[PDB]
């Protein structure tokens, strides 16, 4: 009575396992390994899951999708991978009933990942216990297709692309028919997610396919107006695999169902990113990732805005978030005693506007060089770096995508954030996940702070839309984002009332957002 035990989804029986927690009665629920779809074929859209009988035992993770180990060697995973897993946290005198529900959408630039992410000091990052429990939310995590088997396209019908996107979204309607039974209230979905997640969430608020299915949506580190998100040239790298594997192409039709009947693997590693060294920055080599379909993504991001106007919505930063990126394009920033030169920073910076040629270049060098003359030292142009790449990947689009969730928005409220601390030690997601509680050890007294603050917003946020109501304290009233003004939360160690803060990097945004585009355009 205080449990939930067999839970009747549309599917058949499904038997997870319950974890008592604490010593007063408390309790959580665990799922791993539901099925939302069927075994999945190459290159083809996701399709219904048939039901079975008797009780599913829901007790391990299942396998990710096919994908390239990170050395790029080999793969793992298999095409049966469209898998979800539920975390219900219960008190201890009633089953939960009405719970918020939040679904996570994990990155891994499009290319790798899973719904439980690295394992680390017995935890797996995506464990969602702690947010649950601690948030009194429901909390999902779900494998998508990822690489080649999840966004190879022609950009036209004989391979339209955005197979992992629909995966996604097959996930979020199977939450909305079936979370009820496990204590959730379908009407009050949270999307969130980070890097290539967080750009995913963003896309699925903007896909008419999502209509009615969702209500709020957290972007960590990734919108869809990111510059790695959109692949302009699909029909590039589709004939880039279909050499390497030995398929004509001369005609994408002959060219399309001959990459279908491609052994999944040979596909999977047709294509190895460069470590180094390379011609063109790293996101030159972002290839196999969403694309503007005239049906999932029917129009370039920026003009879907509408379709989020009663979405509640985060989105926000950390503040070296580019650092990944720099460190690839520079390698001299790691390196204690080699130096960032005007010569290395200015080629770096060039490659990213030939659009706008020689001008567009020195302009832009300009901007961001105005600091040295006064401090020349390394540690101020290594950061300079940093923050250029910063600027550009995530700052300057999630920017732009307040703006315009901001514009279109009907009932919808808009809230922005930059996350600072000091994998790495820097990064959001561990925080959010609760990993300093879930694994104490790794981690000091302040990073519990931080960790308690960010599950208190984001779990507030899940219930109300507001991230400062709800069954948890926080430390600094977060001001709903407006174009007047600009505000958004710096989240660290210590917070107070001047966290809230305004104008983030404004002069780098009117440049990008004004000056760089009224330059002509050169070819
Ligand atoms: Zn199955
Ligand atoms: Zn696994
Ligand atoms: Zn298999
Ligand atoms: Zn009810
Ligand atoms: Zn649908
Ligand atoms: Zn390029
Ligand atoms: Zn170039
Ligand atoms: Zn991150
Ligand atoms: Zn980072
Ligand atoms: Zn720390
Ligand atoms: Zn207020």
């Amino acid at each position: 009575q205080s449990k939930l035990g067999a839970v009747y989804t549309e599917g058949g029986f499904v038997e997870g396992v319950n974890k008592k927690l604490g010593l007063l009665g408390d309790s959580v629920d665990i799922f791993k390994g539901i099925p939302f779809a069927a075994p999945t074929k190459a290159l083809e859209n996701p399709q219904p899951h048939p039901g079975w009988q008797g009780t599913l035992k829901a007790k391990n993770f299942k396998k990710r999708c096919l994908q390239a180990t990170i050395t790029q060697d080999s793969t793992y995973g298999d095409e049966d991978c469209l898998y979800l897993n539920i975390w219900v946290p219960q008190g201890r005198k009633q089953v939960s009933r009405d719970l918020p529900v939040m679904i996570w959408i994990y990155g891994g630039a499009f290319l790798m990942g899973s719904g439980h992410g690295a394992n680390f000091l017995n935890n797996y990052l995506y464990d969602g216990e702690e947010i649950a429990t601690r948030g009194n939310v429901i909390v999902v995590t779900f494998n998508y297709r990822v690489g080649p088997l999840g966004f190879l396209s022609t950009g036209d019908a004989n391979l339209p692309g955005n197979y992992g996107l629909r995966d996604q979204h097959m996930a979020i309607a199977w939450v909305k028919r079936n979370i009820a039974a496990f204590g959730g209230d379908p009407d009050n979905i949270t999307l969130f997610g980070e890097s290539a997640g967080g750009a995913s969430v963003s896309l699925q608020t903007l896909s008419p396919y999502n209509k009615g299915l969702i209500r709020r949506a957290i972007s960590q580190s990734g919108v869809a107006l990111s510059p790695w998100v959109i692949q302009k040239n699909p029909l590039f790298w589709a004939k880039k695999v279909a050499e390497k594997v030995g398929c004509p192409v001369g005609d994408a039709a002959r060219m399309a169902q001959c990459l279908k009947v491609t052994d999944p693997r040979a596909l999977t590693l047709a294509y190895k990113v460069p470590l180094a060294g390379l011609e063109y920055p790293m996101l030159h080599y972002v290839g196999f990732v969403p694309v503007i379909d005239g049906d999932f993504i029917p129009d370039d991001p920026i003009n879907l805005y509408a379709n989020a106007a009663d979405i509640d919505y985060i989105a926000g930063t950390n503040n070296m978030d580019g650092h990944i990126f720099a460190s690839i394009d520079m390698p001299a920033i790691n390196k204690g005693n080699k130096k960032v030169t005007e010569e290395d920073f200015y080629k770096l910076v060039s490659e990213f506007t030939i659009t706008k040629g020689l001008r567009g270049a020195k302009t832009t060098f300009d901007v961001y060089t105005e600091s040295w003359a006064q401090d020349p030292s390394q540690e101020n142009k290594k950061k300079t770096v940093v923050d250029f790449e910063t600027d550009v990947l995530f700052l300057v689009p999630t920017e732009i995508a307040l703006a315009q969730h901001r514009a279109n928005a009907k009932s919808a409220k808009t809230y922005a954030y930059l996350f600072s601390h000091p994998a790495d030690h820097a990064d959001d997601i561990q925080y959010v996940f609760g990993k300093p509680f879930a694994t104490p050890t790794g981690y000091r007294p302040q990073d519990r702070t931080v960790s308690k603050a960010m599950i208190a917003y984001w779990t507030n946020f899940a219930k109300t839309g507001d991230p400062n109501m709800g069954d948890s304290a926080v430390p600094t009233h977060w001001e709903p984002y407006t174009t007047e003004n600009s505000g958004y939360l710096e989240i660290t160690k210590k917070m107070g009332s001047s966290s809230m803060k305004r104008s983030l990097r404004t002069n780098f945004l009117r440049y990008w957002t004004l000056t760089y585009l009224a330059l002509p355009t050169v070819t």
